[PDB]
């Protein structure tokens, strides 16, 4: 309480990232002798990822979670980051951000230009399909009204493979599906079940299409206040809560696929050969929008190796 400080999310308080954010919490009280207390304002109380962004630029929000590629909004090469099929695993998206010169000045980019600093980065699961009706193919794909976030590299994935996309905000997602406003939507496992969608969608299609990552950002006018070894408390706790919240992703990836069978869910497993060939000219158009800047990050990026090592 000598610091009241304030972390908001999209995420629900049934999620992963509520979870992993609570960790993060708890730690920080814990270790700054009760000086920092961080209170959790969950399920886009705040507004949505956009604004929450803004509230700690301008300082009003101390805390919150974003993608890495959500940062495309401002240095547009970074929806590289979110190119369908073309991070493969987390490892890549790891080195991508810290191990490229891209991703490098990205980061310092986001605290000298956007105000705010990055403490951690944690894996938010890989996006996967799910709908009213069967998707066995990309030819399922044709005119279905398919949700999507308010957000270029989504918009472009269900537009690619020949969906209708409809933007909405993540809060309203559950509404659309129940009445069939929408036909699908597409996000992680984790947030099918953190959000119910399995309740009101009958099919899943394993579509594997854009793989997020979720970085813990802190408001450089809240960070800058802390005494060091405050800022030392905040900054370990980030990184303790970001391998705590990787974990809760990489465990249940694989059995959730099992839970939703268990509610009736039917699972697909369309040849993602026509997926990935029908974001070629995608591809394209990023290198012609984004320039030079843009083919140098997807060949940093396309050089790393997605195996351990
Ligand atoms: O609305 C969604 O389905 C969601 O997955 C909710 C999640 O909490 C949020 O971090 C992402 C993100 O806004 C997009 O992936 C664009 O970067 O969107």
């Amino acid at each position: 309480a000598d610091y009241d400080l304030k972390f908001g999310m999209n995420a629900g308080t049934s999620s992963n990232e509520y979870k992993a954010a609570e960790m993060f919490a708890k730690e920080v009280k814990e270790k700054s002798q009760g000086k920092i207390e961080i209170s959790l304002y969950p399920s886009s109380q705040l507004g949505d990822d956009r604004a929450m962004l803004k509230q700690l630029k301008d300082g009003s929000l101390d805390f919150t979670f974003a993608e890495s590629a959500r940062f495309q909004l401002f240095y547009p090469e970074a929806a590289v980051f979110a190119l369908p099929y073309v991070i493969s695993n987390y490892n890549v998206a790891q080195k991508a951000l810290f191990d490229t010169e891209f991703g490098k000045d990205l980061i310092k980019k986001m605290d000298k230009d956007l105000g705010v600093t990055l403490l951690s980065q944690a894996y938010n699961g890989t996006r996967q399909t799910t709908s009213n009706r069967a998707i066995n193919s990309i030819a399922d794909m044709k005119g279905l009204k398919l949700r999507v976030p308010n957000a270029a590299t989504n918009l472009a994935y269900a537009k690619y493979v020949g969906a209708s996309p409809t933007p909405m905000a993540f809060s309203e997602v559950y509404l659309a599906l129940q009445t069939n406003a929408v036909d699908g939507q597409e996000n992680p496992l984790a947030a099918v079940q953190a959000q119910k969608f399995y309740e009101v969608q009958k099919f899943l299609a394993m579509t594997n299409h854009i793989l997020n990552d979720q970085l813990y950002l802190v408001s450089n006018e809240t960070y800058k206040e802390l005494p060091e070894d405050l800022q030392k408390v905040v900054k370990d706790a980030a990184e303790n809560a970001a391998k705590y919240h990787t974990k809760l992703f990489v465990d249940g990836e694989k059995d959730l696929v099992t839970f939703f069978e268990k509610q009736g869910v039917k699972i697909t497993h369309p040849d993602l050969v026509p997926f990935k060939e029908s974001m070629k000219p995608y591809y394209a158009e990023f290198v012609k929008q984004t320039g030079q800047k843009g083919e140098s990050a997807l060949k940093q990026i396309e050089a790393i190796n997605p195996h351990h090592h």
